[PDB]
């Protein structure tokens, strides 16, 4: 792609194609800010009736997704036009953004909902869906205009195109139990695990309550619906963080859930509840095609092994979108889309079983990460994220990269690779954490690359980061720190095919002292056609001042 292979086209509402009578922002990197949380750092502002964008389509499209800002507290309509017809208006609102915090608390980003004094809004934006009657074709004009009656002001960040086919039906009334008006999700799972004739349940096109857990037990479960855009299970949207979705019990190991959506109803983040799917130390689960909101993560597994996840759209989620921790082995995480995640949108957290090993994460995009990296791995051993997009963080790196125990049992990394192969990162990177007696020292926080390599209190060996291009990352392209006092020696850590382009302060940073008692990193690296082109400052910092770090040149370096 890179990335996540998606039915849907994503286009830029500031791109230079496209006609506006708007106000279109200069880019920033600022959380709280309309530009800084825009992806492409931009978007364009209607704020008088009659002013517009206009979008061509480069693929047909019936279904829209308008990314936008609204004012806090309120909701409305945005016109849609095509060929300069009115075809629609969108529900636009901000009843799931505006996350409170101030800058120097951003460590509670995401959890806490309400206004206050001396608070700043963050997480500004969100997200109308919108299907018309027709299929346009490519190079229809789509234009969103704000009309009389619609909201005072928009944002128009980018909007989603999707040739969305029809519902699929049933795939066999006999096997499949359909829920129905008058027949609930689980009592359609009742009449199935009572049934060993059936394969499992069909969730029809519709809005379906899920007002609870739906526990999944018996044998392996088919739960099938008419495709994303149709079957929507609906979490009560009149009360707020309710923890709602599926809980995959060992006897459903083997089950299978696809080709539906789930809308969410948290507001804030809430640690413990909120995982769409739970489902601990499972085993062959299958999860496709789905998409899911406003929950605090997909899922986070723990000891779950042998899953696959592919082909879902993970948006607008108050945590991490997806992690698989404390012995999760053997998994194929592929094909899928995060945006606006409210933690790592991809995650793997290796602890003790040794390791965490064998995992698959595969063309994955992951983009307006509001809190934290898009892809974020924690020690493990023999585990591979390949062709990867990554794209507007608020806070923190593109890949972060680390040993860091966080307090739990680990090893660290073990003696196989964990391998980044294939990646392009674009203004990725960050400010977290503080820099009190920091040398390096540009603001009141801590400084993050595209990429950081972080060498925490356990192992950090057996890196390889190949064929990556990092453009106009926040700081830095790549980022290497040793935690002190434990120091330790960074081993097999190997760089090739990479491309930093214009970085604003370095190519790659040696971090030399993030805080005060922190010191140089310790170990080495080896670069094989590395390139820096136009870095803001310079193409290294730190080589001369981490006498325990031995920067290898291999070849085709021009730095
Ligand atoms: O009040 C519930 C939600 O209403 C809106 O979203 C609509 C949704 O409920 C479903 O019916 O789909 C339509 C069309 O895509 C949505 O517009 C609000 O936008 C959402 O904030 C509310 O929770
Ligand atoms: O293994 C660590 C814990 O993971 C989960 O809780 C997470 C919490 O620590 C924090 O990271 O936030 C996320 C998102 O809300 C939580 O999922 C488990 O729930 C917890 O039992 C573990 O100790
Ligand atoms: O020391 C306890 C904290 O460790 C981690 O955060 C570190 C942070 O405190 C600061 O020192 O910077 C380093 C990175 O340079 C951070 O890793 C944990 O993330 C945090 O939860 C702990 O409280
Ligand atoms: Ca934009």
């Amino acid at each position: 792609g890179r990335g996540a292979n998606m039915p849907f086209t994503i286009m830029e509402a500031e791109s230079t194609s496209n006609a506006t009578n708007g106000t279109k922002l200069t880019p920033n990197f600022k959380p709280g800010d309309y530009a800084g949380e825009a992806s492409g750092r931009s978007s364009v502002y209607l704020d008088a009736t009659g002013e517009y964008v206009e979008f061509t389509l480069t693929s047909p499209a019936n279904a829209f997704v308008l990314r936008n800002a609204v004012a806090e507290n309120t909701t409305g309509t945005v016109s849609i036009y095509a060929d300069g017809v009115s075809k629609g208006k969108f529900n636009v609102s901000s009843k799931f953004s505006y996350l409170y915090a101030t800058p120097s608390t951003l460590g509670r980003l995401g959890y806490d909902n309400a206004p206050g004094a001396g608070l700043t809004a963050y997480w500004l934006y969100e997200d109308a869906q919108l299907m018309l009657d027709q299929v346009y074709p490519a190079g229809t004009k789509i234009k969103i205009q704000k009309d009389a009656g619609d909201v005072s002001w928009i944002y128009v960040d980018l909007l989603e195109t999707e040739n969305v086919a029809p519902p699929q039906a049933n795939p066999d009334p006999t096997k499949y139990v359909a829920v129905s008006a008058s027949k609930s999700i689980d009592q359609a799972l009742t009449e199935f695990r009572q049934d060993n004739t059936k394969k499992g349940i069909y969730i029809p096109a519709g809005e379906w309550t899920i007002n609870s857990k739906i526990f999944l037990y018996g044998r392996a479960t088919e739960i099938v619906g008419a495709g994303p855009w149709y079957t929507k299970l609906v979490a009560p949207q009149s009360q707020s963080n309710t923890d709602v979705g599926f809980n995959i019990s060992a006897a459903a190991n083997g089950s299978t859930i696809r080709d539906l959506s789930a809308w969410g109803n948290y507001i804030n983040r809430v640690d413990g509840p909120g995982k769409f799917i739970d489902g601990n130390g499972m085993q062959n689960v299958t999860v496709q095609n789905i998409w899911v909101e406003h929950f605090v993560c997909l899922y986070w597994g723990v000891n779950s092994s042998y899953n696959t996840f592919k082909n879902n759209r993970i948006k607008n989620t108050f945590a991490a979108g997806i992690n698989m921790t404390n012995g999760s082995s053997y998994n194929v995480i592929d094909n899928n889309y995060a945006r606006g995640t409210g933690d790592d949108s991809f995650a793997l957290f290796s602890a003790t079983g040794s390791y965490n090993v064998g995992n698959k994460y595969t063309n994955l995009t992951a983009t307006n990460v509001r809190r934290a990296a898009a892809f974020a791995v924690y020690g493990g051993s023999d585990n591979l994220f390949q062709n990867l997009y990554g794209a507007d963080t608020l806070t923190y790196p593109g890949i972060t990269i680390s040993s860091y125990s966080f307090g739990y049992n680990t090893l660290g990394f073990g003696d196989q690779d964990t391998v980044i192969d294939g990646a392009t990162l674009d203004r990725t990177g960050g400010d977290f954490w503080t820099s009190v007696g920091a040398d390096d020292k540009i603001n009141e926080y801590q400084n993050f690359g595209a990429i950081w390599i972080y060498g925490g209190d356990r192992a950090i060996k057996n890196i390889l980061i190949k064929n990556v291009d990092i453009n106009n990352p926040v700081y830095f392209g790549l980022m290497f720190q040793s935690m002190s006092p434990n120091n330790m020696v960074m081993q097999n850590i190997r760089v090739e095919n990479v491309n930093i382009n214009n970085p604003s302060r370095y190519g790659i940073k040696l971090v030399v002292r993030a805080e005060q008692g922190q010191g140089p990193a310790y170990g080495g690296a080896s670069f094989t056609n590395v390139k820096v082109n136009n870095p803001g400052i310079s193409a290294i910092y730190g080589e001369a001042q981490s006498p325990n770090f031995t920067v290898t040149r291999v070849s085709g370096n021009n730095w």
